[PDB]
């Protein structure tokens, strides 16, 4: 399935992904993809749901996800925008600094130009993360095909 690689860069940035109300804002991490069988037609589904499972483990579930509740990003651009007003509006003036730091890393560990780009919103029947409170949420998959590996970023606030 998938295994969490180390990033020392990533460690950092988790660092300051903080508000310690303190509490985390969010998460990066990145994974390598182990080899699927043939007989598995939606291999990008499979492996969405179990990137998902091996970050949430043990708080969460997602194998019984919709295909509906992922979508593929045709824009790069898109999801650079709305990452960065939202963490923008959570991080404020510190994301200053963080901002370059972070595209940095992500760019240098998957290839953003080269990744095929998806999203997870879940079912409002099927949010595992409940009545919150929160204004805004992300899940991200940047997902390079040839590195057989994907960076999951997820954040809410």
């Amino acid at each position: 399935h998938m295994k969490l690689l180390e990033n020392s860069s990533f460690e950092a940035i988790n660092s300051q992904l903080t508000v310690e109300d303190a509490h985390i804002i969010g998460r990066i991490e990145s994974y390598s993809c182990k080899p699927l069988s043939d007989k598995c037609s939606r291999k990008t589904l499979f492996y969405l749901i179990a990137t998902l499972n091996e970050s949430f483990r043990p708080d969460y579930d997602f194998s019984t996800a919709r295909s509906h509740e992922f979508s593929r990003e045709p824009s790069l651009s898109w999801v650079v925008n709305a990452v960065n007003c939202s963490l923008f509006s959570a991080v404020r003036e510190d994301f200053k600094d963080l901002k370059p730091q972070l595209w940095n890393a992500v760019d240098e560990e998957i290839c953003l130009a080269e990744c095929d780009i998806y999203s997870y919103n879940p079912d409002l029947d099927s949010d595992p993360f409940g009545e919150d409170g929160s204004l805004w949420s992300f899940n991200y998959f940047f997902y390079n095909k040839r590195l057989k590996r994907i960076v999951f970023f997820s954040c809410r606030s």
